[PDB]
């Protein structure tokens, strides 16, 4: 069952990791959880964070120093896992940017990856009801961010899930996965060949017909150095999308900034504030 | 020659790791730059931040949240390795309290650390001069800061060179070097067994004869669930060799917290308030 492995006290709250069963991936998977000072006195907002490519449960508690703000703002910040762990798939560690970290936030399909690679089901249900079950989490108050392929994750589980996710934003995100290899990789392998089947998991498709109640709109922030602009990331396409369509987009483009955590932490600040924004009104 | 190896825009300045041929090593060092928006247009003040045992240069600018306090009060922060690198002594990598990862910011008299096991002079005197010859850095306005073997340091070379670093402050320091294993360890292999030689690297034994004052106080934090709390660290002997000394130390003990860097990161905006007082004056 729910198992504390780590804990240390942080900003006046706790950083904790958890090991808990899981039914959907039917596999044991981490998790981490900040909790600010705040949620000592009562049930707190929270975001979820998903991170990128070969990331796990800790990269953001590590890397991110959200914790700050989380405290100033008394919002708990749960990050989940990339993918399973020990799925015994066969070959599921044989590339960086499929399988063992590399779960791209989809319910796979195909075998053999269907058995255990839920991870949308796994952050939107069974993770969200356990945290909402054990720890002092608002039910009403959740919101999601995460980078590339967790700002591809942020985007998609927030379109898709408007009951659940009151606010949104993303770093760098895979914006228009159906048009770069990484997404078209991902896709084929999870899903299959049928484009059609991928737009549910694209979030430039999806803004195409979303039906949004975001008050600011959507933050995402992206570094004009980063290596991966133009060959996986194409902001420009959801831009265009969401442009068309009438939703609200917030695309901050910054001079210089790479991809990686030096440029997240620059930002998460802001990020953290425009959600508290929604999530503490 | 110098070689820059690293660069990420971070709070509106840069995290940059540089390579240089270090002639009081022997042998090429890597350190870390956070420069400030403000180094822009002109030279200011830099903290040193020396690591603990294990960690490279990088270490504190990936986990200690520190480059936001940095841009905010513009300072520039230098992140020193722990040791030499490929030095090729034999076994010098056989365990991570000594050698590798351990230079114990001391210079090794004994063969064969010796020849390059120079970190004192190297951190003192040769990175030093490196990094106001190259980089817009006020001589002046210099302090000192670090974690255990790290806070060790930082509070044996402020005590040792007054007339560089003009404030100092640490986070769970290894306090009487002379009086725990590790330091035991260290300086018997690093300096011989002559414990008088000794003295000259530990804080405890330092402060006893500082002539000089730090008159904006020494600041140390310290988490009371640290592991090494009690095998290692001894606050209370330098607290108690201060005191008798006449040495104002702001030594606060918070409970619950732990040795790493989720600790570091709470207390570090402190810190560079704390060295801001004196160094942006």
């Amino acid at each position: 069952m729910l198992e504390l492995v780590e804990e240390h006290r942080c900003f006046s709250g706790v950083q904790r990791t958890y090991k808990h069963d899981s039914q959907t991936i039917g596999l044991p998977m981490r998790f981490s959880v900040f909790l600010p000072p705040q949620a000592a006195h009562g049930k707190v907002p929270a975001l979820f964070y998903l991170a990128g490519l070969t990331c796990t449960e800790e990269t953001f508690a590590i890397k991110a120093g959200a914790q700050r703000f989380a405290s100033e703002h008394g919002i708990a910040l749960i990050g989940p896992d990339t993918s399973p762990r020990g799925a015994g798939v066969p070959n599921e560690g044989a590339a960086w940017d499929f399988g063992v970290g590399a779960g791209f936030y989809v319910d796979a399909t195909q075998e053999p990856w269907a058995r255990n690679y839920r991870m949308y089901s796994y952050v939107t249900q069974e993770l969200r009801t356990t945290v909402l079950a054990e720890l002092p989490v608002r039910e009403d108050r959740l919101g999601i961010f995460g980078h590339s392929m967790g700002g591809h994750g942020a985007l998609v589980l927030a379109l898709r899930n408007p009951d659940i996710y009151k606010s949104v934003s993303a770093f760098a995100p895979i914006a228009a996965p159906s048009h770069c290899p990484w997404g078209e990789k991902a896709f084929s392998g999870y899903l299959g060949d049928d484009r059609e089947t991928w737009k549910q998991y694209d979030a430039s498709e999806l803004v195409k017909s979303a039906k949004t109640k975001f008050d600011a709109g959507i933050l995402i922030d992206q570094g004009l150095a980063d290596n991966f602009l133009a060959t996986q990331l194409h902001p420009e396409i959801f831009e265009a999308a969401a442009k068309a369509a009438g939703q609200a987009v917030t695309l901050r483009r910054h001079e210089g900034y790479d991809h990686g955590y030096y440029f997240i932490s620059t930002f998460i600040g802001e990020h953290v504030a425009f959600h508290a924004r929604t999530l503490c009104a």
